[PDB]
């Protein structure tokens, strides 16, 4: 559809104006070097022996150099525009693809968003610039060749002028029919594609009931209608072209029949008719692509709408005003009722959970009904429907988002590490605020000094590209060292650690002893020792607090 | 890298030797339709004549009819070899790909499995058949046009054949340099795509930190590098074209200077010189492709080499011959030593564990070591390293794989449903052995009658993905109904989720109680009522049996 896109190319228009003087030159050079077909035959190899046959070959050489150099300039400057738009679109999306809440990143898409940064944004300028190369370097060949016709042989050019709309709407209708057939058949191809994934995700339960022979018997019928539909796909694709040339041949027939009548004879020399009937052979490529511009200018921008919607899809709400510096004060929950987006069950009911300042609450129960969510409302990953989450006597909504998240530090075995150095992975963000010395002492206080110094460079190894690929407990330890460097006043540990820890449980426990000597800890917990050590165990499941009592009374219910 | 695919393509030779004569004809028809230029510019508009102008258009149609319907035949009858060789690869793979053990599916190759059936296989005949299209058509166009030039003008055709290798090797070397550049540029683009994926995947941690201006800056830098390497992509791609046309223009000047170098030359009429030159403007299309045949045919079979490897990978071993009808006898684990495939850390220690006849033994402890693992070896998913597993006085190596897994019916929350109808979903691979009345009895006995009837078509409805869709508890119901349909003596059952139940758990426990009144059961325990309703308990965690005693002594450990 007609669109805007233009502010994103406006400062990069000096490369597009050069694409208005380097692609017209391309058609001008493949036309003028088709205009040399009349001196070469009429005068060169006809009337005269030579002395125009020696002027011409240098002029061809020069004419192709003119094509080639300006073809390179065209394909370079159009690509410069397409690169400083693809770059400008990827960056603007990525700046908008980090302000959106966690709601959109889960559920809605997992890997599509790399398609909408790598593939879909590549196709914005790979099929809209291809629709601007075509509309000039083959959209000017039409004008140049028609000017050739009018200049050389005007009298038969009128009939081909009447002819072009006819050939044009013929291309349009056959292309429309082919597009219709392919568009109907591709979805049915996709269904039989999903059949294989059904049979291949479930190697278990296809193998546990001995259904291999039956599944092959059915996949026979699936492959058959996979291939019989691609048959009609390729047949419809390859029946258009022959029809296209057939109609174009029907022209070379009409103009040739017109060339039989005496009226036109005596007005065409040896070179003129050749320039003409060569120009026609040439007209069949540009036209074929000029009427297909709306098949690329549309499809490219039709795909571009997907990334133009996420660009305007609303970010995560930031109406906060107060920049909390440090919140060692009490954490409180007040009638906190919340539902996950795209669901219906109220995950949390009316809940009150007064955390003491510096004491750790243990959240027992693996049913996962309001368990994992309870920290998410603190981090504001998912927002709050009803209630009030008091931090230092104000709701989280009042505080600024950045300051809020600065206070809390999510520490879990499944902490995702980055492509940087280990030292800056620890001191990620505010790299000027924290020196290397403080990072090293934090690694000491985390019992993580070993895992950093064990490596070759030690201080600044690459952690990204599986330089060490630290294990789950080790990533837990690097996350602790992150927290100790940050001194995050409120901690939330998921504590998904369930694998055996060869004194990395001792490391973890001494670590959280440091983390919870001061600073709060709303810890989802599995390790029963720390749970018993928790000062106020609060098992919370089924949307409500099951109990607010320590392990002296946790044996009630599951225990 | 030479063929081999010939056995799989051989019986569909009728389409190949029809496409071969429907492409040599296609080349010869163009060739003959340029040859026709000489009558039109030597006999028609040279010496005055109209008789050679009335039949001309007619022999341009019929020649164009010949191209058109010959191109259609070639594109169809070559798609009939490229259809029955992409299909014959998919069937043979998927019939072999259900043979390889579940070890290969999990964490060795999981998401690429669909690609090597859908994507890769199509590129084994979409670019190796392109060789046959562009080594017969455009490979015979060269021969036809050279024959034309010999028939018309030997004097410059000899030097044309002298230069043809020069243009050809020039194209080869320039394309080689382009390919070499593009390989490294592709590598860089992929690496930076992974860098972006790192940022996006960790959005939870990339929010809980302070502020995303640092990561926006890094993304700006690496997007700049993407664009700066796309610059080199396009530059290498667009130096090739102008270089090829420039060299060919060197010949479009060498022969033209030879046309004036001796007094012998210039004896070529307007028709002959037009036929020759035009023939040359033409040769510049087939050559560009004949020199790049190995660029596609070796980018063809090379992918088919991967498909040949996955075709020739070792399917799961079956050597036993005892076709057990029913595992009534007790089953024993005896000092089983085994580790997960792809990994070398041992998972199972020497364990002596017997299943009593018609009774159940449960597994406790969420360490994940030897509970989901030990559930697999009874079904012979991963074979033992050492330590015989005994069923009814025999061993796993002794039994037939199909008969061995016939016994074990697996019930789990993560059970996957085939996209067939429910009547064959329950009785899958057993359609002839069961009557429909039996599945209605099985549905009401399993208490799945509610889920069956609540659907619109109900008894005969569709159930899988791309169907009516179901929830996890209903998946447990369809699985217990699956098991209840006759043979399930050695029950392996998940019971690992403990999802909330709206009296569903009463139905699950009652149905599995009916199924366990006879028939043995190994249950991973999450619901402790079944632990209480257990003949024996063997808490398995930290890689070994910890206590093979009932719930009277289980509370000594975690509980
Ligand atoms: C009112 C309207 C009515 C008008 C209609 C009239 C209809 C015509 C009537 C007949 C109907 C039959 C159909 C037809 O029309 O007949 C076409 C050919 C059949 C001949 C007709 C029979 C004659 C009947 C008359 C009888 C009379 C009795 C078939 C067709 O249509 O082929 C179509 C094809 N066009 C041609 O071949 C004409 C080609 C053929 C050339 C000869 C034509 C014969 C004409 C002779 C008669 C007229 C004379 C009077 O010549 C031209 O173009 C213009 C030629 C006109 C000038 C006359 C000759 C010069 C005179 C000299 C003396 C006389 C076109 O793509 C080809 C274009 O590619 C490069 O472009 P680039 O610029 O590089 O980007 C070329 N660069 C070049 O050639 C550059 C050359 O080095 C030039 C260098 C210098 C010359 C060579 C020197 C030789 C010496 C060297 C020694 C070794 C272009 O040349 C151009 O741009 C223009 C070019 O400068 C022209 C040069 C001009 C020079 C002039 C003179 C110079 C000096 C002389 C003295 C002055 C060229 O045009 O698109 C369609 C789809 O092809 C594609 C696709 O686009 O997807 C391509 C492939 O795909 C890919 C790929 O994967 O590789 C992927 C793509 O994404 C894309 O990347 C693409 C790239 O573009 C490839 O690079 O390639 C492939 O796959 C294919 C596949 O089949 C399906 O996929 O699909 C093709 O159809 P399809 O294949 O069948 O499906």
């Amino acid at each position: 559809t007609f669109r805007r896109l233009w502010p994103t190319i406006a400062p990069f228009k000096a490369g597009l104006i050069v694409a208005g003087v380097a692609l017209i030159l391309n058609a001008a050079s493949d036309t003028f070097m088709l205009s040399l077909l009349k001196p070469l035959l009429d005068d060169g190899f006809g009337k005269t022996d030579r002395s125009v046959l020696v002027w011409m070959p240098l002029v061809v050489i020069g004419l192709m150099i003119l094509r080639g150099i300006t073809s390179y300039v065209s394909s370079y400057c159009i690509s410069w525009v397409s690169g400083k738009v693809v770059m400008t679109m990827r960056r603007r999306l990525f700046g908008h693809m980090m302000g959106m809440p966690v709601s959109f990143f889960d559920k809605q898409s997992t890997g599509t968003l790399l398609s909408r940064i790598t593939y879909d944004s590549e196709q914005v300028a790979s099929s809209s610039s291809g629709a601007l190369i075509t509309v000039v370097r083959e959209g000017a060949s039409i004008i140049g060749l028609f000017i050739m016709m009018f200049y050389y042989s005007w009298q038969l050019s009128i009939i081909l002028i009447v002819l072009a709309p006819i050939v044009s709407i013929a291309i349009r209708v056959v292309s429309k029919r082919f597009r219709n057939i392919s568009k109907n058949m591709q979805n049915t191809m996709g269904q039989v594609t999903t059949s294989a994934e059904q049979m291949l995700k479930g190697h278990k339960e296809v193998l546990i009931f001995g259904g291999q022979e039956v599944e092959t018997k059915r996949f026979d019928k699936v492959s058959n209608r996979m291939r019989l539909q691609g048959m009609k796909m390729v047949s419809a694709s390859s029946i258009s072209d022959p029809i296209i040339q057939l109609i174009a041949s029907l022209a070379l027939a009409f103009v040739l029949y017109a060339a039989s009548f005496p009226s036109v004879m005596d007005s065409l020399t040896a070179g003129t008719i050749t320039v003409v009937f060569s120009s026609m052979i040439a007209l069949m490529r540009p036209l074929k692509s000029l009427t297909n511009v709306n098949a690329q200018f549309q499809r490219g921008m039709a795909a571009c709408q997907t990334l133009f919607t996420i660009l305007d899809s609303e970010q995560e709400k930031d109406e906060g005003k107060r920049v909390i510096e440090r919140a060692t004060g009490d954490v409180e929950f007040r009638n906190v009722t919340f539902t996950y987006p795209g669901r219906d069950v109220p995950a949390l009911r009316n809940i009150n959970l007064k955390i003491p300042a510096g004491k750790t609450v243990a959240l027992v129960g693996r049913s996962g009904s309001g368990k994992s969510t309870i920290a998410s409302l603190i981090t504001r990953f998912y927002d709050i429907d009803e209630g009030e989450i008091l931090m230092d006597g104000h709701d989280l909504r009042e505080y600024t988002l950045a300051s809020l998240r600065n206070q809390v530090a999510l520490v879990s075995q499944n902490v995702h590490l980055f492509n940087d150095t280990v030292a800056n992975n620890i001191a990620y963000a505010r790299t000027e605020q924290y020196s290397r010395e403080q990072i090293e002492e934090a690694a000491r206080m985390a019992y993580a000094m070993d895992f950093i110094n064990k490596m070759d460079n030690g201080l600044d190894t690459v952690i990204g590209e599986n330089g060490v690929l630290l294990s789950g407990g080790q990533r837990q330890r690097i996350a602790i060292a992150r927290a100790l460097l940050r001194d995050s006043p409120i901690l939330i540990l998921d504590e998904a650690t369930s694998a055996l820890d060869t004194e990395s449980e001792r490391a973890i426990q001494a670590a959280l002893d440091e983390l919870q000597k001061n600073r709060t800890s709303l810890v989802i917990a599995h390790r029963l020792s720390t749970i018993e050590k928790a000062d106020e165990i609060v098992v919370v499941e089924d949307g409500v607090i099951v109990e607010r009592g320590t392990h002296n009374d946790l044996l009630e219910h599951r225990g």
